[PDB]
Formats: C-alpha cells, sequence, structure tokens
C-alpha cells in the first residue's frame, strides 16, 4: 500500500502516467479504438492480446512487467440511464478488485464513460462518484488522468471537498 494514500489529478496523456500500472478505457473487443484506447494501444500494444472482455469488467494483461487494466464502461448511446450507471459502478469496481490483486501502491485513471461513451452528457461527476466508490477502500496512490482545463479544476475540487 502506499504510505498515504491519496487521490491526485494530472491534465496530460494517460500514457506518460507515473503510476505503477494503468487503467485503459477499453472497448469490449480489444480494438485500438480511439481517444485513451488509442494512446493506450500506442504504448502498450502487448497489452490488447486477449483484452476482449464484457461491458462493466476489468481485465489485466501484462506489458513486460507493466500491468493495463483493460475497463469497459458502458456506451450510453446504446445503455439506457439507468443501466448504463449500473455497469459503470460496476467496471470501476472491477478496477479496484484488479489494483488490489496486483499490489501495486499507485493506479493511473482515466474517468470511464466521458467521452465518445458519454452519450453526448458530461458525466464528470458520475463517473468520478463511481470511482470513488470503488477505490476508497484501496490503499493505493490514485493518480487521475484527463484533458481539459475545467475538468481538471472539477475534478481537483470534489477531491479538495473530501479531505
Ligand atoms: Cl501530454
Ligand atoms: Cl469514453
Ligand atoms: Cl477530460
Amino acid at each position: 500500500g502506499a504510505m498515504a494514500p491519496s487521490y491526485r489529478v494530472k491534465r496530460m496523456d494517460i500514457a506518460k502516467n507515473d503510476e505503477e500500472c494503468v487503467v485503459n478505457a477499453a472497448n469490449p473487443r480489444g480494438l485500438p479504438g480511439d481517444g485513451v484506447c488509442k494512446a493506450v494501444y500506442k504504448k502498450w500494444p502487448e497489452s490488447f492480446k486477449n483484452s476482449a472482455t464484457p461491458v462493466g469488467t476489468a481485465k489485466t494483461v501484462m506489458c513486460g512487467t507493466y500491468p493495463v487494466i483493460h475497463a469497459v464502461g458502458p456506451n450510453f448511446s446504446n445503455y439506457t440511464e439507468s443501466e448504463g450507471d449500473r455497469e459503470l459502478a460496476a467496471a470501476y469496481r472491477e478496477v479496484a478488485k484488479e489494483v488490489t490483486r496486483l499490489g501495486v501502491n499507485s493506479v493511473a485513471i482515466p474517468l470511464l464513460s466521458t467521452g465518445v461513451y458519454s452519450g453526448g452528457k458530461d458525466r464528470l461527476t458520475q463517473s468520478l462518484n463511481h470511482l470513488f466508490t470503488a477505490m476508497d477502500s484501496t490503499d493505493a496512490d490514485v493518480v487521475i488522468y484527463c484533458r481539459d482545463k475545467e475538468w481538471e479544476k472539477k475534478i481537483s475540487e470534489a477531491i479538495q471537498m473530501r479531505t
């Protein structure tokens, strides 16, 4: 575990993270995809061997000794708000299990279902709260990666509010 487990946020490419493992915002088919998934495919392509996994699950594949946790959030274009919410919460619980099993002291994580799977809605708060629900009982340092300056501000505020 980390000596004083924390949450942090950084506005940069998760492919350049400084953590002991990465969560991919994966698709269910293990395809290179776009956004975070394409950056992860370019940086850790070896990790996409048999990475296909259902919605609401996480599947870890090593790239060397570096773990890539493929977490499949729902595409809210396809799911009802209710079912999508359930699967998004489930994906994060499976990430917490993996992070725990791997014994890492830190993990780089994107906000699942906030990009092309958002169904054109702002899901910062919905996705972040499910991340907290899952990760609060873990003792890894969590570093959340985002790309937008206003998202960085909002995530940083939500972290600081609970401290
Ligand atoms: Cl960057
Ligand atoms: Cl997404
Ligand atoms: Cl973002």
